[PDB]
């Protein structure tokens, strides 16, 4: 079916893989018209439990793809251009945080510019110990997007979300998870192995429940407690009302105790 | 007086006392209207300076009380239960949010689904050893509550938030510290003492401007900051105007410094 | 020129120098003005990229000049006092925040109550590894503010906010740099220095730029993720339009992103 | 079922009456619980499609239940009596507010304090010609509430709203219509009758698109625009995926013009 | 040229006339595309001063174009089709909030669904006595959008906004205009030229001035109070600072400023 | 004591008088100061019950004094200038809407710009029949500023603030009070004595309880129900412990009822 990404569901996976490795998965006008479709389709299909977006080969995603930009027709040209991309890279952007499925990055390799934006907008990240994260923006003489000024900051705090973007400095692995910008780190020849075992954990995990912390967790950060638990208290209602509830109740009264976490993530390095 | 929690007030601390430790301090319906009861108290005791909430012997809480919950009355049985025992446990929630006196929590075991939710509502946490701290939620098959969607991301980072509430996995005290969920970490035996200590330091701290810092704080980091200076401004000069104010400028001008500390917490391990 | 603060214009760098040493740099009504105003200047003047704000000689700023507080025309005096200086306070720590330079804060050592103030208004902060941070307010008996109700959980989250006002703990460089109130910590005898190096480098990035990120920053930690990429495509359609834009694609294009726009030294 | 309440269910409406004429219908803490209860219940039953509330007799609700407020138990018996019915009359406001189903406040007579701010809590709002609105809180002494400060102002703006409160005069029929307190008046004989009719049709116009709309206006008061599309976008995905979409298409190709009213309000005096 | 729009710029106004009269003007997912393009277009046209939105005949704008729907491929191609038609829908009415110009609606006629949602994105809005507005959404079974839970109740306050909505009642000009929703309205037959009348004079109307107070009125309705001033002051100065100032001021100081800038008529 | 402004305080009102009637009573940068501190004193007087803020003579107040503009000094001059009067006009604004008084903007003659600005920031709005109203901005080439993109929609709609700004047309009585941007119109010549009527009743009228409303109306324009409400009952909470709500509360069971409104505004024109 798509024609500028790489896309498969199974186990529960949609997995989307950006794909332009050659260009370092810089993302083009296409191929992100066809993630957004994706993730539609990723929400819409009772199979998928969670959706993996990881890049082809060693690089995760290099960003905008620079080349698409046209040089033969002056700055109108080159304006219409990024008009329509940023409208599709924002399309796709709002998709990973807005969509009805838990979304995790596994950055394999690099990721600059939209590609960084990428992996903050995602639910859960984690990363090869090959990977690395840079803004790259300042540096190509263009102004910041792909919602990093919503997502960087949520997840690493006002400095370091300043200082980054600012220096234009390279995050590695260690320090990126320091930060908290991805919650582990593997070896470069297990990592693909080890993030599609993560994927299909949380694919199996309840969607329900892990939509509910989700779109709970984004609108929270902004909302007042009173307003944030009266929304709580909805979902709480609605799944103790859920079919899946019962089950648990009486699994835990009965003695059953679960030996691992719901979705495992190994230690890595 | 109380008859589902501990409680008591000495050397200026109200400390409550989450207890049925043979249910590893699970919080009853009745017990949370008592600690709210409580929480009102404080505010209007003139000779409470903070409140301290910790768990009978080895745990804190472990969240919703289970087996309270109602198996023959069907789902409607179950749904009334849950409205109930959610208006009260979020009215606790909230009020350990709103009170008007600074809340430690000493998390001397394990904090559990509202139990960690409490933790997170508190203004300050310290833990022993040998605690730990777990969603739960999913495991059990219930959506997120106890102000989790408030009071996580706003401590940990949106990440660090949605990763421990999807993977259900247990957080053991030095990552809790390192993640900011805990400031200081003590060993088991001495836990209790030091928290005291603690607590009564806080108690004796000036509770006007602990209020005023505490409401600031929550009420900040929804807002701009000239909004947010306007509040401080009009603290500030309800302060220089209290009389605790003017004696300390004079100690100050006689050479004692501001940089002395209000509350000292040893390094713990 | 200023009467109370230090400032030079160097490489296209306003430097702020908060200067009355003999009281730990704490700020006077006085100088409170010229900082702001030393602020705007930055920002009217083309040859100017980046602010740097430093205290004189080994302290960074001790915040409130109590000794300025009048004692001889009872509470109503002391109140009077606190207004002025209130307002003079806030009005440049919003300037900070909301001037359309970077400005680096380089502490060159102890920043108390309003000076910590400072130093989580500025963009980027680093010190030297004989500074420390305090809050103050809670022992010299004065309700919090120089936005630090606004800015310390932006940066070091609540929990650590909280903690830190409360127990009125110092802290030094190197947990300020784990909580993320400093990026880099540096040797004393180094740090001005390494604070002017960093500067000239802030000053000579593209300015237009860095203002976008900024501004972009403060407003976007409360707006939805919809209204937040409205915000930031305006600003990618002005970039691609202006002057700055072309030659740095043509050289990327050309051979010529990863490149570091400003060093920051590991430090210690 | 209910004690301090008249309640049923007919033609589609719940029909809550707020029932203590003696008192001018004042709202007693038993009452306020019964009001909540019955709008859980019609949220939850597929047979309402709305709800009404109005006051028995001549009077709609004359607001806080003066007499059984405590006189033998000082301060405290005040304060306390206070506190519990406080956390009632909101959790029945917010719950008007936030009940996923029409709520048509028919006002039969004078409305005050608490009875005023069930007006305004209500989603859509008609008068007999001898109704009256005043605060009264002032008069009585108390700060106000009742949500009097989230909705007076978005009905009739800040100043008609400060006004109001401020000088604590009884508002007409007429005055409350052009402020746009209420959308029509109807002569006392006719508007039980006239009220009726309009709540039937409201039960019987789509809920579902009704909760949208509702819960869009809250939430939308507060929100920038590309939010508010947003959520407006998933609602409109989710109604022409309904049921209930396709045959109305069907109707309108057909002929059928979409002018056509879901309610009709008849002109009223 | 566009289309499926009407597309005139004269005197330095942009009028964009909505056009598919035979089928009520409903806007197609083509047409939606072009008037954003028209959009950003008069915004980059130092030329146009002014944005005109008005339909072609006697119709305004019927909402979404139901006759584009696909029914031969199940609810799922009706899904995909709105799916892509509010993609556009919503660009165009964010459009007309967030551009760069003044944009006037000149409703000729009826204004149903999103038809009335680009009646209330305008930054002003005139009707002709034949006019007329309706929700539409709840007797077409469609879930409210374009921005109706963004713009309504910030024009006719709360209730109105919902009742409204939930009656699906036609609202006509007497009561349009009490409302605020159209601020005059006029005689059919002299509509379309009273409407340029207006068009004319915004245009000329001195478009930087006009923009700041389109942005901070959107801005401001969220904001506290000093955060709203601090993005006035902003303006303040910058409008001091250019150009247009002085002449004004001389002006005025000369003798020559309760002058009306767009004069209103009357109407009926 | 003042020497730009005109001042007094009698019978419970702190009345400001806007000076400067050979230039229609602009705003001069000296009388702006005196005008916040005379706020800032009236909030410190307990003498003081509310606020007063009129014109002398004919004339509310033409806005900025732009006589004060210095032109001898180039463009940096002038905004040099205006950076100062900015300043101070917006002490002034915030004031208006923060202090801890009511305040009643008497509306005598035209108000312009910063006066309009001044009578959409106060509490309470009337106006005499030759008064008129005018934003002016656009024809002096000025940016709209006074808190204008805060209280005039706020007051009257989106759709109205937008079109006097960008008409600059002229707004007269009976229009601003169908706009309610005033609440009352009266005769000229009775304007005066009317004005100061409602004035001391305002002053008369309870001031803890009007400030509790105040406040709660700007805050809760931007805040959730559930918020609201908090804030809403802790007012309740400390008005029925305040000593001033015994006696009413004893006064309603006994009987009493008042004859008028706390504060009367006559019919007008
Ligand atoms: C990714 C890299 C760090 C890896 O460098 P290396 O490992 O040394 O490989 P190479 O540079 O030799 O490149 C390999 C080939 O790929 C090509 N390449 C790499 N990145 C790109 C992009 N982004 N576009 C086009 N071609 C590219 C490159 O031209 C080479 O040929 C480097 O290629 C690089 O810096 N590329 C530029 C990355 C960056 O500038 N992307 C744009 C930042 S702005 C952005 O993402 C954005 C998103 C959305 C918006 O609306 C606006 C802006
Ligand atoms: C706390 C524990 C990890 C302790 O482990 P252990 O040391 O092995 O003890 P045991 O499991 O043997 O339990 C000892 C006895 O106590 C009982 N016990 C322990 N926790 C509970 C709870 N929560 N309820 C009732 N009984 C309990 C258990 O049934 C045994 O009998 C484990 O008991 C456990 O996982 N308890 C369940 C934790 C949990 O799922 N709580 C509910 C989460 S959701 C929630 O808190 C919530 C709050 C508010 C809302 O509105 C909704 C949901
Ligand atoms: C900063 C210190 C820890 C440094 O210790 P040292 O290195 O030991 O210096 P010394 O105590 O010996 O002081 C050196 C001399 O400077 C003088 N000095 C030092 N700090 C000050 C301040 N802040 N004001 C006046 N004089 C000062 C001091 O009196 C000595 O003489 C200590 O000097 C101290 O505690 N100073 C008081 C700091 C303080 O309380 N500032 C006010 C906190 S509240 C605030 O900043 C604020 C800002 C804005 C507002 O609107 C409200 C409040
Ligand atoms: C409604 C009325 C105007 C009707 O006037 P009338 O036609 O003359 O009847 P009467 O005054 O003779 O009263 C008839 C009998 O009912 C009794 N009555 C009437 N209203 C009440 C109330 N509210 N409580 C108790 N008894 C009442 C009255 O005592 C007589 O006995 C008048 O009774 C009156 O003003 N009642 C008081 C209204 C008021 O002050 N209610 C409280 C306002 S504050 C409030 O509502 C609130 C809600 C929630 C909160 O958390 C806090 C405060
Ligand atoms: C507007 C009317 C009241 C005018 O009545 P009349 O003057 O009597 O015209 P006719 O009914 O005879 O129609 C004339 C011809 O135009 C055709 N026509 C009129 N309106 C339309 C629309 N909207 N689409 C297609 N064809 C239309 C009609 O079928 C006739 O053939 C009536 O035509 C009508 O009800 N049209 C339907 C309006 C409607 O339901 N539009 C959609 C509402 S929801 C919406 O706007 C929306 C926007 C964006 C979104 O993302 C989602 C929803
Ligand atoms: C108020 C009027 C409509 C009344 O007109 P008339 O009744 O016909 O009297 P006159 O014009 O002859 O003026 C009488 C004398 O007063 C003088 N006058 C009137 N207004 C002013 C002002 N504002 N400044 C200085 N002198 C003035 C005028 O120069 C004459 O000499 C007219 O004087 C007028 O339009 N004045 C200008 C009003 C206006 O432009 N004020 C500035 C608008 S912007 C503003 O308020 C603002 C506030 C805060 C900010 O930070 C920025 C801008
Ligand atoms: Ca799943
Ligand atoms: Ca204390
Ligand atoms: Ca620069
Ligand atoms: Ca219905
Ligand atoms: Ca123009
Ligand atoms: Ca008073």
């Amino acid at each position: 079916m798509y024609e500028a990404i790489g896309h498969r569901v199974e186990d529960g996976v949609a997995e989307i893989t950006i794909k332009l490795p050659r260009h370092r998965n810089a993302l083009s006008v296409k191929a992100m018209q066809e993630v957004t479709d994706a993730l539609n389709r990723a929400e819409e299909d009772d199979s998928v439990g969670a959706v993996m977006i990881t890049g082809a080969e060693d690089a995760f995603c290099a960003g905008f793809y620079l080349r698409e930009i046209p040089l033969d027709k002056g700055v109108a040209g080159v304006r219409d251009h990024f008009r329509i991309a940023a409208l599709w890279w924002h399309q796709m952007i709002h998709k990973i945080i807005r969509v009805k499925r838990p979304v995790l990055a596994a950055i394999n390799g690099v990721a600059a510019g939209g590609g960084l934006g990428i992996s903050l907008a995602s639910d859960m990240a984690i990363c090869a110990d090959s990977a690395k994260f840079v803004c790259a923006w300042h540096t190509i003489g263009i102004g910041n997007d792909t919602a990093t000024s919503y997502s960087l900051a949520r997840i690493v705090g006002m400095r370091r979300a300043m200082e980054l973007m600012l220096t234009d400095r390279t995050l590695y692995p260690e320090e990126a998870k320091d930060w908290g910008l991805v919650s582990r780190v593997y070896p470069k020849d297990e990592f693909r192995e080890v993030a599609w075992k993560v994927a299909r954990e949380l694919a199996a995990a309840p969607t329900h429940l892990q939509v509910m912390a989700k779109e709970r967790f984004h609108a929270g950060w902004m909302q007042p407690v009173e307003e944030c638990t009266e929304f709580e208290i909805q979902n709480v209602i609605a799944s103790v009302t859920h079919p899946h509830f019962m089950p648990c109740l009486t699994r835990f009264l009965d003695g059953h105790r679960a030996d691992r976490p719901q979705v495992e993530l190994p230690a890595g390095v």
